[PDB]
């Protein structure tokens, strides 16, 4: 007999703790949350590591049906895509070597900044300093961090849980996180869909069900070791 077909879900699995590779498998908070959500939604699915810029290209062509990849909901992105209700709150931070004199975002003036291409961190860097060669763009956040380590850049702007977990997992790298609430906005992550997707409603209801049952907090505690503040998801 005929058919799956499965929902095709894309991701950039180079963004621990949300999605990353471990032993040939894609793991992480977004991975576990997606499984809970799609199961609650009664949707069969496949999760594919397609990379960040390809993910957006493939959503536009509808080769991929859905994405989950630590993606900030933004007004500009809503022009081209649809988002689920938010499932996480985050902010950009600055990642530097210990020893850096940087105390806030404004201290990055005249310095070289590494970011992942087409991210809200690239956006924040361009908003603060204008577009130019001092902003170095990489296809993964992993490579951005590598360019911090080897001195190719002076600082990286990326998401708080990603920077924090990198430092906590890599003490011997002697990096540090600088937070700047005055210069960086609150951000909310959403699952993402091609415009006019018939999956969004099912995913929104499933996410509600996952949060309501305590499954969201079990997953959150697995990855972060503390309770979430669920009231952040109703802002
Ligand atoms: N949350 C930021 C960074 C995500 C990058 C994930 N590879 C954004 O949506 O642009």
């Amino acid at each position: 007999g005929a058919t799956k077909k499965k929902v095709v879900v894309g991701t950039d699995a180079a963004f621990a703790p949300f999605e990353y590779m471990q032993k040939g498998k894609i793991v992480g908070f977004d991975v576990d949350l997606l499984d809970a959500v799609m199961k609650a939604a009664g949707l069969d699915y496949e999760l594919k590591n397609i990379g960040w810029d390809p993910l957006f290209a493939s959503l536009q062509s509808k080769e991929v049906d859905m994405g989950i990849s630590g993606i900030t909901i933004t007004d500009e992105r809503k022009q081209s895509y649809d988002f689920s209700d938010p499932y996480f709150e985050a902010t950009q931070v600055i990642l530097v070597k210990q020893g850096s004199p940087v105390k806030n975002a404004l201290d990055l003036k005249g310095k070289t900044i590494g970011v992942q291409n087409a991210t809200t961190g690239q956006e924040a860097a361009e908003k603060l300093f204008g577009k130019g060669p001092h902003i170095k763009k990489f296809e993964t956040t992993v490579v951005a961090i590598m360019e911090l380590l080897n001195g190719g850049v002076d600082a990286v702007i990326t998401d708080n849980a990603v920077a924090n977990e990198y430092v906590k997992n890599n003490p011997n790298k002697k990096l540090q996180v600088i937070e700047d609430p005055k210069n960086f906005a609150s951000e909310y992550y959403g699952m993402i869909f091609p415009k006019n997707s018939e999956l969004k409603a099912k995913v929104d209801e499933a996410l509600k069900n996952v949060i309501n049952s305590g499954k969201y907090t079990e997953i959150y505690k697995k990855w972060f070791g503390k309770e979430p503040k669920l009231d952040r998801l109703k802002q």
